[PDB]
């Protein structure tokens, strides 16, 4: 598909970069931390407009990088978990992995309402020794696509997310789900798209990301207890 490029782009950087610990950075700073969750954000704002990058890693017993990439990526199960949008569907499907996918998102006062279209893609990256890590990457990136165009009744934001996923297997005779635990790194940058008050936007996702992870990864166990498992 036309976008095969990009993907390979998209995902080498968030291999490349988002791996990165940033705990010695001083520019980012720790904000949330609850459990194994700990959520970190560099405040950026260039000509008014707020870019915090955020980054949040998480571990998750009892799950897999395969399983939580899944439940992440596939639309079937989005409304049972996501709770920060009005609406969503998917444009068009690029590939068994690869979809665009618009949404529109519930309105933050006082600001415009904020609408995303992106492509969203799921990958497996193998491990190339014994000791590297097999990786499964979610990554959500905007795209243009003429079937969504611009609306007077939304500011577009543009974003770069992934959920990167590896998965610790401790030695049992068959492997149980309290043997698994899986390694996830969060990251988001977004763009509003547009300007907004700064506090209610830091506020936000201060509340909104936190909210999630524990959210989305109390689902995936949900969801997979007492299951076989899918690596
Ligand atoms: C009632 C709350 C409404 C919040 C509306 C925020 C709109 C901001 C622009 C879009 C943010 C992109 C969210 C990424 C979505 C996808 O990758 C994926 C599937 O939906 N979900 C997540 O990654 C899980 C992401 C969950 C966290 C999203 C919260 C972002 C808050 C940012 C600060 C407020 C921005 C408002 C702009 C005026």
């Amino acid at each position: 598909h036309r976008f095969v490029q990009k993907v390979e782009e998209m995902v080498q950087n968030h291999m490349t970069y988002s791996l990165q610990d940033v705990g010695g950075d001083a520019n980012w700073q720790l904000v949330v931390e609850e459990g194994e969750m700990k959520v970190y954000r560099r405040e950026v704002e260039e000509n008014g407009i707020v870019l915090d990058p955020l980054k949040a890693t998480h571990a998750v017993k009892g799950v897999t990088g395969h399983e939580v990439c899944n439940y992440f990526w596939n639309v079937d199960v989005r409304n049972d978990w996501e709770t920060t949008i009005e609406n969503f569907h998917v444009v068009e499907t690029l590939a068994d992995n690869a979809i665009i996918i618009y949404q529109t998102h519930k309105r933050v006062w006082p600001a415009s309402q904020r609408d995303v279209l992106y492509l969203s893609v799921i990958r497996k990256i193998p491990a190339l020794t014994e000791n590297d890590p097999e990786t499964w990457i979610v990554c959500n990136f905007s795209v243009d696509h003429d079937s969504a165009p611009l609306n007077n009744r939304c500011v577009r934001a543009k974003i770069n997310v992934a959920m990167i996923c590896q998965t610790l297997v401790s030695p049992p005779q068959e492997i149980s789900r309290d043997n698994i635990l899986c390694k996830i790194t969060y990251v988001a940058n977004v763009n509003p798209g547009g300007w907004a008050p700064a506090s209610v936007l830091r506020a936000v996702a201060k509340r909104e990301y936190p909210k999630f992870l524990k959210r989305f990864t109390s689902y995936v166990q949900e969801k997979t207890a007492g299951k076989p498992i899918l690596f």
